[PDB]
């Protein structure tokens, strides 16, 4: 039932998990070994579920670690949100939401948009008010042993990665300075602008694909959190260590994550 796995010894599941001796396996266990001798990371919580596995381990970090709301929701209230793009965006464009694996096709993707970012602002604060991570471990055990609501806090958070997205868009447009990253994403021809960036790329996370590593980006600047990952198939290379986004001057929180194939990210337990 619970989504992101019970803590197992990370020497143990390196030497179980990764037995062999082919030349991917053996670097596998030396990347693993690397994380316990040099970054003391003792233990592991997998998190291979289903094509939210991204946002359920980054949302799982947020809330195990208690981290708050970023900055520019000091400001702006989440809830209201959809009424916003609701206003600035068409009537239509809205409508083009599908909630990944639901495939929504009915009439209020307002209403649906609203009540599922209400329950990510009420969820939320309550993990925000709770100083002994001890308690806020239990309830992370019990929010993500319910599916129901999972898909609906992820849903939001993709609302707050499109959020981020459309307002980035018209700053472009304006020619304001943007991010380099969010230029890239709109260089792409299927994510040329919030619409397509919606309807070809995330409309699907949590269907058919997980958040590639661009969405990577776009989730931790939207979230103002670095999102540090060890790509241990990467070991030995440049890229073994990398962080979503890579903003140095930014002074951000921080999360740590693990993944053996940028598809599934675990948990790092120090």
């Amino acid at each position: 039932n619970l989504s992101v796995e019970a803590e197992v010894d990370l020497l143990s599941y390196c030497a179980r998990e990764w037995k062999g001796e082919t030349p991917r396996n053996k670097l596998m266990r030396k990347a693993y070994e690397e994380l316990f001798w040099r970054h003391h990371i003792k233990c592991v919580r997998q998190v291979r579920r289903d094509n939210y596995d991204a946002l359920r381990s980054v949302l799982f970090q947020i809330f195990s670690q208690g981290i708050s709301f970023p900055s520019w929701m000091k400001e702006k209230d989440i809830v209201k949100l959809p009424e916003k793009l609701l206003f600035s965006q068409g009537c239509n464009w809205i409508q083009q939401y599908s909630f990944g694996p639901e495939k929504y096709t009915g009439s209020n993707v307002f209403g649906k948009l609203r009540k599922y970012v209400e329950l990510l602002k009420t969820q939320w604060t309550e993990f925000n008010g709770i100083r002994d991570y001890h308690k806020r471990g239990s309830m992370c055990n019990t929010l993500f042993s319910d599916a129901i609501l999972e898909y609906k806090l992820y849903e939001a958070l993709k609302f707050i990665m499109l959020y981020q997205v459309t307002e980035v868009y018209e700053q472009m447009k304006t020619k304001k300075v943007i991010p380099s990253l969010f230029r890239l994403l709109f260089s792409r021809e299927t994510s040329s602008d919030p619409l397509s960036f919606m309807m070809n790329h995330l409309n699907s996370v949590g269907d058919t694909c997980g958040l590639e590593q661009i969405d990577m980006f776009i989730l931790g600047y939207s979230l103002e959190v670095k999102i540090k990952v060890f790509r241990l198939f990467k070991f030995n290379s440049r890229d073994f260590e990398v962080c979503y986004p890579e903003e140095p001057l930014r002074d951000w929180p921080e999360i740590s994550l693990l993944t053996e194939n940028d598809r599934h990210y675990h948990i790092p337990v120090f």
